[PDB]
């Protein structure tokens, strides 16, 4: 039994190794509320605690407020609801035992926790995987092999699909999770010898170099940051054989291929193409350096520290080939890139009138030639577009024109994205499949300097992805409480985001969508309207809605991972979405075969399309939204959460302020915030009885009526009886409660 043996690899490397004083963490500036020093406890009141400092100094805080240090004994506990003292440091304490221990696994409940460790730790081997096939989350360590196999065998026994939603930006091991996923699956869904997935697997994995080069970029968080979230399906056919895969990609910041902030970039495909082509390609599609063009040149980065964007060019163009991209196709789908460039070239001037004029035609007939239509057409397709009148021409002023080239700019990229999606979708769902085991990727909670409509959609999805996560947490506890019979009673979890999904997104009152989508249509609305009639519904009204008194542009919302604050500036303009119908007949024209795909197939074009009409992206992100969700719903989840220990990429070094930055916005930090609320802590009464069995007198450490015992030890100790309920098999103990009884143990047998 390697689970039972000692002297195994798997107690080596997945199992845990192993005073009197009360300490407490707490924070040296309040500012900085997660970085913590550990103090000792000296005095005590009714209603505090005093505390020294590192330092010495003393310091006083409301009981109600501390987070105290949990006993040693609770050092590495495998789940952190085992913990009980269940606040933030605690939390990221237990985590810090077990991370430098190699132990890189961690449950917070329904949560798998997985930490990054910067060098390679041998808990993947092929014995590794043999341990956890067909083993329960309760039979075996932490291991994100444990989620897969929970959720493969889920699969077959239920008949039912299953969703893996994992977290972590670049640099947490996201990626390499979501690889270890597809592995473990591939491994034990074939035979144990003769499995035939080899090709599919590596083509899953070579996807997302080109996905990462055409939608990730650099922002002031992170250096490869998903402008994209992504739905990806292992496919399995009715007897558990991996029979496919698929990819479907959620909207995408095409505003970043026109606009980037300070200290930003553009999406990595453009560095890479302008630094990694051939002679022969840059002066074929006229290319220079990003200097030279204004989509690539307004931010002040055009490079990325430690990152050659050359040789990521050989690896995204390696990776084209490995998923069936032909050098055809590979040619013209640069040709789009480099003609989005030029495009954002053309100056558009200001004429002696109304209507603007083009002077210079260098950048328009580089962009016609490699885009394979005619430079005249697009000229007046772009500052002469025609409209209707029972067709009319329309001369259009400067960022009038400005903004439509843009729009085709967005278009362009937009659909190039979905159709790059669809050719690797061609390679990897060749069969129709039976069921599915589907790995969630979304962009996560975003806190910028100036955060605008994109961020307040991204966090938005994360605010209904972790309801989703606290609904589901609450029906599995409701069925441990009963199975229990533990007369608690806890209303849906579920319920304390709606205010704030109400806030964003409700029907009656209208929500901040319904409000932004009204505007667009009003005829003379600014931005001002806009955010005037924002506070008019909302200031003093929705609970989770702040007009600043600082400022008369922004408004605030109180998400589940904290407060963040929206400038309005251009979101009416960011709402609408047209293009002109002069652009897309251009473009039909093109001599291109991938250009044609783009405005010809109603899949990747005609996308959110109505009757004549582009809706708005608010109701594109809707749209999308809902049909997620109602996925979901209709699967078993399971819950990854990835975290970079530093930002330094060093093996062993975990820093409180950067982990927890991310367990809040993650959602961690509020499932603790909900579990510490109840009765985590849930002992089998043998195994309390055979620990504590000397706190009161003439108890046997193995008692026959162990119920009876720890109600003995309950009673002589004199525990509060609000702080425990009786189960059938174990006694539910209130948060703190445990470890107080710890403390008593220990202080016994320190006396001996
Ligand atoms: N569990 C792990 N064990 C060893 N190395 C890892 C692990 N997870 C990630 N890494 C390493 O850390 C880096 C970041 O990984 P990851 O974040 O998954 O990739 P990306 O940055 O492309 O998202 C990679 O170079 C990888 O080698
Ligand atoms: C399930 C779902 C649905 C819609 C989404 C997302 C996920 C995202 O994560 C994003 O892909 C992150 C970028 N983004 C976005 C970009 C511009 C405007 C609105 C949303 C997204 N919308």
């Amino acid at each position: 039994n390697p689970i039972h043996d000692r002297t195994s690899d798997y107690h080596k490397y997945l199992k845990v190794k192993q005073s009197d004083k009360r300490y407490i963490w707490y924070n040296p500036d309040p500012k900085e509320r997660d970085s913590y020093e550990c103090g000792e406890i000296v005095s005590e009141t009714s209603d505090s605690f005093t505390f020294k400092t590192v330092d010495g100094q003393d310091r006083q805080v409301k009981k109600d407020d501390a987070n105290q240090r949990n006993p040693i004994k609770f050092d590495g506990v495998e789940d952190m609801s085992e913990l009980s003292y269940l606040n933030e440091p605690a939390v990221f304490h237990n985590l810090r035992v077990r991370y430098n221990q190699d132990l890189i696994y961690t449950y917070s409940g329904l949560f798998l926790v997985a930490v990054n460790p910067f060098k390679r730790i041998p808990i993947y081997t092929q014995e590794m995987v043999d341990i956890f096939k067909g083993r329960r989350r309760n039979e075996v360590a932490p291991h994100i092999f444990a989620i897969s196999d929970v959720a493969y065998r889920s699969m077959l026994d239920d008949r039912q699909n299953q969703s893996l939603l994992i977290t972590g930006e670049s640099g947490a091991g996201k990626t390499e999770n979501t690889k270890k996923v597809i592995q473990y699956l591939a491994s034990v869904a074939g035979r144990n010898q003769a499995n035939g997935s080899g090709v599919l697997e590596q083509q899953i994995l070579q996807a997302n170099p080109i996905l990462e080069a055409f939608g990730n970029a650099k922002t002031t968080r992170n250096n490869n940051s998903s402008r994209f979230g992504k739905f990806i399906e292992i496919q399995f056919n009715s007897a558990g054989f991996i029979s496919g895969a698929s990819i479907q990609s959620y909207l995408l910041e095409k505003s970043r291929v026109v606009f980037q902030s300070e200290t930003e970039r553009n999406y990595h495909i453009f560095y890479q193409l302008l630094a990694g082509a051939t002679a022969e390609e840059k002066k074929a599609l006229h290319l220079a350096g990003p200097e030279s063009f204004n989509y690539l040149n307004q931010s002040g980065c055009v490079d990325i520290k430690g990152v050659s964007d050359s040789e990521e060019f050989k690896i995204t163009r390696q990776a084209m080939d490995i998923v069936g991209f032909s050098q055809e196709e590979q040619m013209s789908i640069f040709k789009i890139i480099a003609g989005i460039l030029h495009l954002g070239n053309i100056k558009f001037e200001k004429g002696a009138g109304e209507g603007a004029v083009l002077k210079d035609k260098t950048a328009l007939n580089a962009a016609s030639t490699v885009f394979g239509v005619n430079p005249s057409v697009l000229e007046k397709a772009l500052m002469e577009p025609r409209i209707l009148a029972g067709l009319v021409a329309q001369h259009l002023n400067v960022e009038k024109s400005s903004s439509s080239r843009d729009a085709l700019v967005k278009a362009l990229y937009g659909r190039l994205f979905l159709w790059l999606v669809k050719k690797i979708n061609n390679v990897l769902c060749q069969e129709r499949k039976a069921y599915f085991i589907g790995v969630l990727d979304i962009s996560g909670f975003e806190i910028f300097k100036v955060n605008s409509f994109e961020q307040l959609c991204i966090n938005y999805t994360n605010e209904k992805l972790q309801q989703f996560f606290n609904h589901h947490m609450f029906k599995l506890e409701q069925e441990e409480y009963l199975k229990e019979k533990i007369n608690w009673t806890f209303i849906d979890f579920g319920l304390d985001s709606q205010a704030t999904i109400d806030l964003i997104d409700g029907r009656q009152p209208p929500g901040i969508l319904a409000l932004l989508d009204e505007q667009s249509v009003f005829p003379n609305a600014t931005d001002n309207t806009l955010i005037t009639k924002l506070h008019s519904h909302f200031s003093k009204k929705n609970a989770k809605y702040e007009e600043p008194r600082f400022s008369k542009t922004e408004f605030g919302v109180t998400h589940y991972a904290g407060q963040v604050m929206y400038e309005i500036q251009d979101w009416l303009e960011k709402n609408k979405d047209p293009l002109q119908q002069d652009l897309e007949l251009c473009f039909k024209d093109s001599s291109d075969n991938v250009v044609t795909k783009l405005f010809n197939d109603p899949n990747i074009a005609s996308r959110a399309k109505k009757g004549a009409n582009f809706i708005t992206v608010a109701a594109q992100y809707k749209e999308q939204l809902a049909s997620l969700m109602a996925t979901l719903e209709t699967t078993n989840p399971h819950f990854v959460r990835c975290i970079i220990p530093n930002n330094k990429q060093l093996p062993a070094k975990l820093e409180d302020k950067v982990v927890l930055d991310q367990l809040r916005c993650n959602g961690v930090l509020e499932g603790i915030r909900i579990t510490r609320k109840g009765f985590p802590n849930r002992i089998i009464y043998a195994d309390f009885v055979k620990r504590y069995y000397l706190l009161a007198p003439n108890v046997p450490r193995d008692a026959e009526d162990s119920q009876k015992a720890t109600d003995a030890v309950l009673k002589h100790l004199n525990i509060d009886p609000e702080q425990y309920r009786f189960g059938i098999t174990k006694i539910f103990f209130r948060a703190g409660q445990l470890a107080r009884i710890e403390e008593a143990r220990e202080q016994r047998l320190e006396s001996n």
